[PDB]
C-alpha cells in the first residue's frame, strides 16, 4: 500500500532523496507527502535505512532546535532507540556558522550526529501503513 517509488519495510514505506536540502525543508517535504522525516526506532531498522542511503550524510526527523532531542513524530528520545556516532551528539558552536548544531543525520558509516540544521543533506521520508 506504499505509494509508487516508495520501499515498503516492516509496516512502514519510504522515500529516498536523491538531492539535498536544509533540515527544515526536508521536514516540510516529508509533511506534504503526508509522510515524516524517517524515525529510527531499532536496529533493524537502522540497517534497512543504511542499505539504501549508502555511505551519505542524510537528514534523519529528529532534532533539538526547541530544547531537548525530539522525533518529529513524538517517539520519545529518551526511551528510544539511539545510535550515535561516538563523542555526539556535541552541539558544536567550531562551524561559525551561528548557534550549535540541532539536526540529526545518519554519518557516512550509518552512526548519528547532530549538525547544522541549514546545511543541505539528502533526506528519507517515513509514512506508516
Ligand atoms: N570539536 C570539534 N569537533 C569537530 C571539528 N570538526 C568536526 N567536528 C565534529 O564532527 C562532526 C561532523 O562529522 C561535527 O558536527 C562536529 O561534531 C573540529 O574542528 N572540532
Ligand atoms: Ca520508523
Ligand atoms: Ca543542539
Ligand atoms: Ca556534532
Ligand atoms: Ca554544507
Amino acid at each position: 500500500c506504499c505509494p509508487v517509488n516508495w520501499v515498503e519495510h516492516e509496516r512502514s514505506c519510504y522515500w529516498f532523496s536523491r538531492s539535498g536540502k536544509a533540515w527544515a525543508d526536508a521536514d516540510n517535504y516529508c509533511r506534504l507527502e503526508d509522510a515524516h522525516l524517517v524515525v529510527v526506532t531499532s536496529w533493524e531498522e537502522q540497517k534497512f535505512v543504511q542499505h539504501h542511503i549508502g555511505p551519505v550524510n542524510t537528514w534523519m526527523g529528529l532534532h533539538d532546535q526547541n530544547g531537548p532531542w525530539k522525533w518529529v513524530d513524538g517517539t520519545d528520545y529518551e526511551t528510544g532507540f539511539k545510535n550515535w556516532r561516538p563523542e555526539q551528539p556535541d552541539d558544536w558552536y567550531g562551524h561559525g556558522l551561528g548557534g550549535g548544531e540541532d539536526c540529526a543525520h545518519f554519518t557516512d558509516d550509518g552512526r548519528w550526529n547532530d549538525d547544522v540544521c541549514q546545511r543541505p543533506y539528502r533526506w528519507v521520508c517515513e509514512t506508516e501503513l
